[PDB]
């Protein structure tokens, strides 16, 4: 038997090899900083010095044989390819006519964006999120935000991942028009043009590298030789700690939507569909696709664009496309994948889609039910109620009535409850319907007590401008506040109202306020109470389940109360009644 094969740990790389090379110390094009292999280039240096050498060498991965050839001299260098990621035990041995002998067994990593070469990530979650036993069947889901690992502080090691099905990753954009993202700021225009150099127009990017696989998180252990690093390693070893959970790029948002209005030319849609399955197969610990396209028809961020006739076609053969494309990596890996999409609840965003057509393709339709009354302009409301609240107009409500100036209102009005039945009633199953819920609240200054009409209800008010604010206290936008601020700051440790506000529930539409008297100061946002409520009415309606924006406004008590309120109506029997969804 010849000399055991001795590992050269230097000249092997130290064992260390990855299926994607990541740029980490440069920012250009994605496809520039991106490169994914199928199979992982493997090569490993062995040394024979005394006895003799052998004919052959083999090389095992946990005893099975991964790579085999002639050994020439005192010197070899074992170039192989593998495809699995992983840690494996290596061992290598040495044959020749009197027989073979092994080197002792030592660990080899080999990388993959599935995270199989990574422990589970450890946690470190505010213990306010509690522990609960919600059957998994029923959806809980999340927003996680690229840019929240900034000032926001907020990593994926802090996210309540037990409390979760679904997790959201916001934002991927799309390479083409984009002026929309101009209004954001942080130089985040310029980052996009950079990312999308080398990138077809349509084709999906990632827009902070940095935020996304750079950055080097030491609670996951994140070291200069480590081959990913960032939210998405630690996404990945999320996975590993908890498999079953869903995590799915979120594609568009408010101020990345701009490039689906193209998608009434196929041929764009072709692009799109194409770059997502690329991403699909570059970062494995995705789950599948969420299209957040705000919106069809219209009414985004962009006030030149929008297409009723052909906008809602358009989503819908997105759906169909996109369906097809999933099937086809189903196919090849055996996986299954999830196509979801958050969509507008208002009467006037729902009508331009067929959405009982777009559904059939996909899993789940994040409601956005919020977001219906806001700083924008000085007029008070919910925000993400439940029902038509007190301050509605007689027929306001269901939107036969008439408004101040006696003009009729041209839809009904937008509440939580409006928008999922014109979503029920155009034939979209309540099981692949899921329920927003708010983790921030939107506000105004100026609502004085000498603006009501009704002197107890600041709703009927009207306001100077919008909410200001630190970002000490969550108001990282005007006109927007963290939940976890106004818990802070406004409600105090059992909703008494702190710093001059106090605390208001509109029991018919479901739906909390805080109200400062002296500045006029008014805030709409989702309570433990109003979350109950949208949790005892999702059951209620066999709703798929819950879903919320965004996880690290949320100091625990919102998702708390989701889990709650899905704690605490059977078929049709009898007519001689009110027969609704």
């Amino acid at each position: 038997a010849p000399t055991a094969p001795s590992i050269d740990m230097y000249g092997s790389n130290n064992l260390q090899f990855s299926k994607i090379e990541l740029a980490m110390e440069t920012t250009s094009g994605y496809n520039d900083m991106v490169k994914y292999h199928e199979l992982a280039k493997i090569k490993v240096k062995f040394n024979q010095w005394s006895g003799t050498s052998g004919d052959t060498y083999n090389v095992y991965f946990d005893g099975v044989k991964v790579a085999t050839g002639a050994i020439t001299g005192s010197q070899t260098t074992a170039s192989f390819e593998y495809g699995q990621g992983g840690l494996y035990q290596m061992e290598i041995e040495a044959c020749d006519a009197t027989g073979c002998s092994k080197s002792a067994p030592v660990e080899i990593t080999i990388a993959d964006t599935d995270g199989s070469h990574l422990k589970p990530l450890t946690m470190n979650v505010d213990p306010n999120n509690k522990s609960y036993n919600t059957d998994p069947s029923i959806v809980m889901g999340t927003y996680f935000v690229e840019w929240g690992i900034y000032g926001r502080d907020y990593t994926v090691d802090n996210m309540p991942v037990d409390n979760l099905t679904h997790i959201l990753y916001g934002f991927i954009p799309i390479c083409g028009p984009n002026e929309s993202v101009k209004s954001v700021g942080g130089n985040s225009f310029n980052a996009l043009q950079t990312a999308c150099r080398g990138v077809n127009d349509y084709e999906v990017v990632i827009h902070d590298p940095w935020a996304a696989y750079q950055k080097s998180f030491p609670q996951a252990g994140h070291e200069y030789s480590t081959p990913i690093k960032g939210n998405y390693a630690m996404l990945m070893a999320l996975k590993q700690r908890n498999p079953d959970l869903k995590i799915i790029p979120s594609i568009g948002g408010w101020t990345l939507s701009d490039p689906f209005y193209d998608f009434v030319d196929k041929k764009n849609r072709d692009t799109f569909v194409a770059s997502v399955k690329k991403f699909l197969k570059t970062w494995k610990f995705y789950d599948g696709v969420d299209i957040d396209w705000m919106f069809p028809g219209g009414g985004g961020a962009a006030a030149d664009k929008g297409d009723p006739v052909n906008d809602g076609p358009a989503y819908i053969a997105l759906m169909r496309e996109l369906r097809v494309m999933l099937d086809e990596l189903e196919a090849e890996t055996g996986r299954t994948y999830e196509l979801t999409s958050a969509i507008g609840v208002g009467y006037d965003k729902i009508e331009d889609v067929d959405y009982a057509d777009a559904v059939q393709y996909m899993d789940y339709i994040f409601a956005m039910t919020y977001d219906f009354y806001g700083g924008w302009n000085n007029v008070p409301g919910h925000q993400t109620a439940l029902y038509c609240g007190s301050f509605m107009r007689p027929g306001q409500c269901d939107g036969g009535g008439v408004d101040e100036n006696g003009e009729p209102y041209k839809g009904p009005a937008y509440t939580a409850d409006n928008g999922i039945q014109l979503l029920l009633a155009q034939g979209v199953p309540a099981n692949k319907l899921v329920l927003g819920t708010a983790m921030y609240g939107r506000g105004w200054e100026g609502v004085t007590p000498d603006t009501l009409t009704d002197p107890n209800d600041p709703m009927t008010g009207t306001a100077t401008g919008k909410l200001k604010g630190s970002t000490a206290q969550g108001v990282w936008e005007d006109g927007v506040i963290d939940y976890k601020g106004i818990k802070s700051f406004m409600l105090g440790a059992n909703n008494t109202g702190i710093n001059g506000f106090e605390y208001g529930y509109d029991a018919q539409a479901e739906a909390p306020w805080v109200w400062n008297r002296s500045t006029g100061e008014l805030i709409t946002f989702d309570d433990h109470r109003s979350v109950l409520a949208k949790g005892n009415y999702a059951k209620s309606l066999g709703l798929a389940g819950l879903f919320s924006w965004e996880i690290d406004a949320d100091n625990g008590d919102i998702l708390n109360a989701m889990h709650e309120g899905m704690a605490g109506t059977p078929p049709n029997r009898r007519s001689h009644h009110h027969h609704h969804h």
